[PDB]
């Protein structure tokens, strides 16, 4: 996408040579900040293929606040495979602060029902928020949250969010991480009963690996091409009650896909 592709061409011209948690070195920036008009289309990456499939079910799973794989191995989802021990734990990532926040007086908040009670009492709140940047549990958890805090805005009927991404791999994460945001803000404004507005992408230490190189410039040499439109066939009751067979998406013309080898 234009907003996607000059991100990659400005971390190229303006980033800083240096180093990943010492392994593959990267080119770097900090603070970026773009925008996704979603009226215009559903943002899924159209100079490499993308596939939602892994998408839908790690949103479904973050939801649903289980931070066990079970779910995501039994659909054949492995991008968490990573990080989940012999057990298939990962330690309360995500999905459990979403959805149930340890506080010291023993009590588990439900940041997801937070949200969506103030958006169909109070829209105008300014603090409509869903943090994952839990302090004190951050040791516990298999990986840091790399997105780790997003907000919600409503204005003309429409519901806008943006989310604050600490580190952001461009040319491997950001594409599955703009569809994830993307598709929840649809939702939430399906249960709202609102029109989707801007998804706001701002990031922190956004890089681009040296090997990875070679696959940018042949991405940059292609020309994105119009935007699919997604498709949800349901209205659940709520928001925890969405399917992997709900949503569609329609008109999607991609460029061939672009394998991102990594270093161990």
């Amino acid at each position: 996408m234009k907003q996607y592709l000059e991100l990659m061409q400005k971390v190229l011209d303006e980033g800083t040579q240096k180093n990943d948690r010492t392994g593959t070195g990267t080119l770097s920036i900090f603070g970026h900040q773009m925008r996704f008009n979603l009226q215009d289309g559903f943002p899924l990456v159209t100079t490499k293929r993308c596939h939602l499939r892994s998408i839908i079910h790690e949103l479904l799973w973050f939801l649903q606040g289980d931070t066990n794989i079970a779910y995501l191995h039994e659909n054949n989802v492995t991008i968490w495979d990573e990080w989940a021990d012999e057990n298939g734990d990962l330690g309360p990532v995500y999905g459990k602060q979403w959805r149930a926040w340890p506080t010291p007086d023993g009590r588990h908040i439900d940041q997801i029902t937070t949200v969506l009670n103030q958006l169909k009492n109070d829209p105008d709140s300014r603090r409509i928020i869903v943090s994952a940047w839990n302090v004190g549990e951050l040791d516990k958890m298999a990986l840091a949250p790399c997105h780790a805090f997003f907000q919600f805005y409503v204005a003309d009927g429409k519901l806008s969010c943006q989310l604050y991404q600490r580190s952001c791999d461009v040319f491997l994460g950001l594409p599955f991480n703009i569809a994830s945001y993307a598709l929840l803000v649809h939702m939430m404004a399906q249960q709202c009963d609102l029109e989707v507005g801007d998804f706001v992408w701002t990031g922190g230490d956004t890089h681009l690996y040296s090997n990875h190189m070679d696959q940018t410039h042949l991405q940059l040499s292609r020309e994105p091409r119009p935007l699919p439109k997604l498709i949800i066939k349901r209205k659940p009751e709520s928001i925890f009650d969405y399917r992997f067979e709900d949503f569609e998406i329609e008109g999607y013309d991609s460029h061939p896909g672009i394998k991102a080898p990594v270093a161990i």
